[PDB]
Formats: C-alpha cells, structure tokens, sequence
C-alpha cells in the first residue's frame, strides 16, 4: 500500500479538483504524460447529494448517496475511458474514496442527487446500494447530539457523525463488502490507489479488514502482485489522542503538518526563517518519508476549511506559493502532490470567506470545460498551477534527481539558502529584504545550466537566467529580493 505505482521515473500526482473526466482524458494524452507527470487525483466518481442551497458547492460531493459512477465529471463510460487512456501514456488515476459516510442526516429524502438515485436520510434508507438503518452507527455514539462533540475522545470521533453525516457501521461485513466491491469496480477499471477521505473517523482496524478485500491491480497494465496505492487523510497537528502512526499498517498517510510549517517559514511567521529548514523532515517531528504523502495546499485549507489556518500558502499567494512549491519538490522527504484549483469570487468577512463554498466553474451547473490558452495556461476560470512554468519545470527537476542526496546546504543565517540533490541538481532562494549574490558550491558537473524557474532549455539555448558552472563545481548566484520569482533551479537536463 505504500508505493504509488508511478510508471518508473515520474515522482508526483497532481490534483485535478473537479475536472471532468473528459478533460482529464486529453490532459493525460496533451500535457501530463509528455511533462513527466506520475498521476491524477480526481475527485469522488461515485452518485452524491445535489445540493441547491447554496448553489451546487464543491463539498456536495462529499455527501454519497450510491457508488454508482455517475457525477456532475461524468458517467461510469466516461469514466473508464479516462482511466484507458490515461494508463496508455503511463499517468495514475488515484480515487478520492468517501467511505466513512453517506449524506448529511438533514438533508431531504428524495431524488436529489447527480443520477437520480433515491436515498431517505431521515430512515437511513439507501436502496441504490443497498444501505438501511441497520448499517449505521446511531446506536453506537454515544455523544447528546449523535455528532462529534469533542475530538478529546477517540471514540466519538470515529463511531459519531462528523458534521452530521451519517457514520457507516464499518465494523460490519456486509458493510465492509460493499465498500470492497466498489472500491473493487475501480481497480477493475485500472485505478492505481486511493485517498481515502476521513480516515481519522474510522478504526485502523476497520480500513484494514477493508483492503484486505481489495483486489490486486488490472494485470492488463500493471505487474502481478501489484497492490493499490493508500493514502489516508488523518489531520494530526500533534494536540490530539489519535496519531497519524497508528494508520501506518494500512499504508502512507497525509503529513498536513508540512504545509502549515512551510507556509509559517515563508511568510517569516513568529520569527521563523528559512535557514531552520536545513534539518527540514523528520526532524521537525514528522511522520516518516516512507509514510508521508506531502503538498502545499489542498482542496480544504486552501479555502479556510480542515487544518492549517492562515499560514497555509496558495495560488492567491503567487510569488511565495512558487517558493514553497518548488522547496516541497526540492527536498527528498516524502511524496509529492501537487494542487491544480479553480478560481471563486474570494470575500473576506470578519478574516473569514464567505464564498469558500463556491463549486467549479459552471453554467447553469455544468461544469466548464479546460481551454488552454496559446501561452499554455487555461481559460474558463480554471488556475492549473500544474501547468505555471515555475511549477511544472520543478516536478520534472524531482524526477531528475529522484534518489540523490541532500549535501551543499548553505544558508546566511536569515532567509538566503541553497542545497543540492548529489551531483544532478541544485536550487537557491533569498526570501529576505535584500539582493544575493555569492558564489556557491553546487556539486553539480562543469558546463552552462539553464534556470529552470526563469526559463526553458530550448533549441540549445535558455530562454531566462544562464548559469556557469567551473570545473571545481561553484557557480556565482545573483537574487534580487526584487525578482519576479526570487529562487533559480538547474539540474542534469537543462544544462547545454
Ligand atoms: C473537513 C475536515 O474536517 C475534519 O478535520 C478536522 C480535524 O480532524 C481536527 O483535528 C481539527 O483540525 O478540525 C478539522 C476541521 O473540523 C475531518 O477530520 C477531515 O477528515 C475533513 N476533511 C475530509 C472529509 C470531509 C467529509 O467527507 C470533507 O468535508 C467537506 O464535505 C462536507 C460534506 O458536504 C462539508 O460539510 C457540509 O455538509 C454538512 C452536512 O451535514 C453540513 O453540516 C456542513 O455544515 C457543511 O459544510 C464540509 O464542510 C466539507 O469540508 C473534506 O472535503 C475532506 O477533505
Ligand atoms: C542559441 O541562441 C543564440 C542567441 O542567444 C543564437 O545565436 C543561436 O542560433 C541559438 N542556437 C540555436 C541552435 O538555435
Ligand atoms: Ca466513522
Ligand atoms: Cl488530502
């Protein structure tokens, strides 16, 4: 469970929040697989509550209703022809699995979701499955409201409603079995693993009785014996009685712990400066790299929602979101995710956005479809950060130097630093108020390197900054704090 799948040499997944299926297909074909892209996390493809009030919000999906592939990205034949034709060119498809609940217990019976499926909220009755009150934790919470009160308690936070939504009785085998012939449908079809959403809400236990029922991956495209990638969503900021460690024997686990703590360097948050990243990873007390899936931003806090707070840095954030994700696919901890989102009219209340439930772009609640703009970047009001040059030539310099060690660290003492990845790459950034310029040793062979952050290698030329690396490995380095971006990275492949 603890390996991604990725075809060899491609190190990172990117997720494709909301896009429809059709979209993801050519994306695969156009742009991620000749980029170097390792896969797709798409949001949830099973049948979910339409909600109306507000107006069809991103979080609806979150609310099952049946395990039908039938969504606002597409039907189940839509579906299946974006996992063919992404595993043709080499790029993963990881499912975004909502198997801690069904809908929101106040929501109205009736025929109110994305395939007209009937559900009664009220009676716990889901016919399309089929679940009935049977299947549920009602009787088991014990908390005054049935919802969870008080995270203080491990136990409420997995046998109560988060939210509201109906907790499923995943201790039961007619449960787990109907969650495992899902989750079955789509490894069938040739998904590579799974998020696994609330995973904090459910019993280490549970989850495991649940994979052990999974199938291995289509050996149509993967190799026997291959088992899917996991990845479970558990939010341990550290003041909590449940660990990230105790889901480490189902497989990785989500480190948001990360994104809180690069976004609190780079915005010099509390006196903390980028020269305290030298012994970045373990050392800051997180999970193990071989247990951590790691990113920025997500489709939660990126948008004041789950952990992270204020400090959690995003594409709002442009200049500084670029620097905290080209360090993340710098460094060698962890597993890579990058965030492709869409943009919302954004208003700020009281420090708080009153618009955070805005779903994708839409009209009349069909969903947009990706243009590319002639400059490579998308219309329609999609942002695709996976396709801003200063990110995507960063997941490609993580394929480069996939396995080299960390070495050549320098920092100033403030926010001017530098570090290698052995002798395939090196980057340097000067978060401070002031110009650098030093000469730095970089470990990397002599020759003329092209920034990759600045520009491209390009017919045998740059089309940005140029750096000249002597024979002893030091090149001279120039950052005005003015720069559009204030960080320059070359590696292997871009030298001429
Ligand atoms: C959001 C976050 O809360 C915890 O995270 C806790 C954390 O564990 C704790 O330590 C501390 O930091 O507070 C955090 C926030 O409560 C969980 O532990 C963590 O797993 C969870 N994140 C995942 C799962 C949920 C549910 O499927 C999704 O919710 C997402 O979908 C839900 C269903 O439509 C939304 O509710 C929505 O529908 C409910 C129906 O009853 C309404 O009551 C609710 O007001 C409405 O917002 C929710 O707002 C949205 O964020 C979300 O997109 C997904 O990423
Ligand atoms: C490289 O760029 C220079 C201009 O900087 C140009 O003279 C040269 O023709 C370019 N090389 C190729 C192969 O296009
Ligand atoms: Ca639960
Ligand atoms: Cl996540």
């Amino acid at each position: 469970q603890y390996s991604p799948n990725t075809q060899q040499g491609r190190t990172s997944i990117v997720h494709l929040f909301e896009w429809r299926w059709v979209d993801i297909a050519l994306e695969c074909e156009r742009y991620l697989a000749p980029k170097g892209f390792g896969g797709v996390q798409v949001s949830p493809p099973n049948e979910n509550v339409a909600i109306y009030n507000p107006f069809r919000p991103w979080w609806e999906r979150y609310q099952p209703v049946s395990y039908k592939l039938c969504t606002r990205s597409g039907n189940e034949d839509e579906f299946r022809n974006m996992v063919t034709r992404c595993n043709n060119v080499g790029v993963r498809i990881y499912v975004d699995a909502v198997i801690n609940h069904m809908c929101g217990n106040a929501v109205s019976a009736g025929t109110s979701s994305t395939c007209g499926s009937y559900f009664n909220p009220g009676s716990r009755d889901f016919p399309a499955v089929p679940y009935s009150g049977w299947d549920f934790n009602d009787g088991k919470c014990k908390t005054g409201s049935g919802d969870i009160e008080n995270y203080n308690d491990a136990t409420q936070v997995r046998d109560c409603r988060l939210t509201g939504l109906l907790d499923l009785a995943l201790e039961k085998d007619y449960v787990r079995s109907k969650i495992a012939e899902y989750m079955n449908h789509l490894i069938d079809i040739g998904v590579a693993g799974f998020r696994l959403d609330a995973s904090k809400h459910m019993w280490p236990g549970d989850i495991k009785a649940i994979l052990d029922k999974l199938h291995n991956l289509n050996s149509n495209w993967f190799p026997a014996g291959s088992k899917p990638f996991i990845y479970q969503e558990v939010i341990d900021l550290g003041g909590e009685p449940i660990k990230s460690s105790d889901y480490f024997g189902n497989g990785r686990v989500t480190e948001f712990k990360y994104g809180a703590k690069l976004g609190t360097v780079i915005r010099k948050w509390n006196g903390e400066k980028m020269s305290y990243l030298k012994n970045w990873g373990e050392g800051w007390g997180f999970v193990p790299s071989d247990r951590a899936l790691v990113f920025v931003d997500n489709h939660d806090n990126q948008r004041g929602h789950g952990a992270g707070g204020a400090s959690i840095l995003t594409f709002w954030d442009a200049r500084l979101y670029k620097m905290a994700v080209g360090f993340m696919l710098a460094h060698p901890y962890g597993f890579t995710r990058v965030m492709s989102s869409y943009r919302w009219p954004r208003q700020f209340q009281n420090g708080n956005d009153v618009n955070d439930w805005v779903g994708p772009p839409n009209n009349n609640g069909v969903i947009k479809e990706v243009t590319i703009n002639p400059d490579t970047t998308c219309g329609n009001d999609w942002v695709c950060e996976h396709r801003w040059r200063q990110i995507r030539n960063m997941v490609i310099f993580r394929n480069v130097v996939d396995g080299q060690p960390f070495t050549n660290w320098y920092d100033n003492g403030s926010n001017q630093v530098a570090f290698g990845r052995g002798n395939r790459g090196f980057i340097v950034f000067n978060n401070d108020d002031w110009s650098f310029s030093l000469t730095l040793q970089t470990g990397l062979p002599a020759g003329t390197y092209c920034d990759v952050i600045s520009g491209d290698k390009i017919n045998g030329n740059c089309t940005g900054i140029k750096i000249y690396v002597s024979d002893d490995g030091k090149a001279h380095f120039s950052i005005s704090n003015s720069a559009e971006d204030p960080f320059i990275a070359i590696h292997a492949e871009s030298k001429l």
